[PDB]
RNA sequence: GUAAUGGAUAUAAAGCUUAUGUUUAUAUAUAUAUAUAAGUAUAUAAAGAGACUACUACCAAUAGCUACACU
């Protein structure tokens, strides 16, 4: 049984883990993107 | 209001696609022999010359003109 591609990001794609250029502020760095499947399909029942 | 030709604010990453250099031996055996030694040319001439077209000359064919001085 595979997994859905919009739920993970391919591990080899991947690397060091940490972030290599500078932010100016880390307030931007912050940002909460939609995962629920039974959200996504009460937009849809809408429009 | 002023500023941006490599602007700004976020986002992703990792054994080298850098507009840069220097070097470049076969054979045999466990030193000897040979004599410049990585290999390569589906790249590269103009002292003069050929062909085609054009220009400048030379030349006077073709055409036009001249007969009571030709027939
Ligand atoms: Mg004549």
């Amino acid at each position: 049984q595979p997994r859905p591609r919009w739920s993970y990001t391919p591990e080899r794609m991947k690397g060091p883990g940490f972030s290599l250029n500078l932010v100016k502020d880390p307030r931007r760095k912050q940002w909460m993107v939609n995962s629920d499947p039974a959200k996504l399909d009460a937009f849809y029942d809408a429009f």
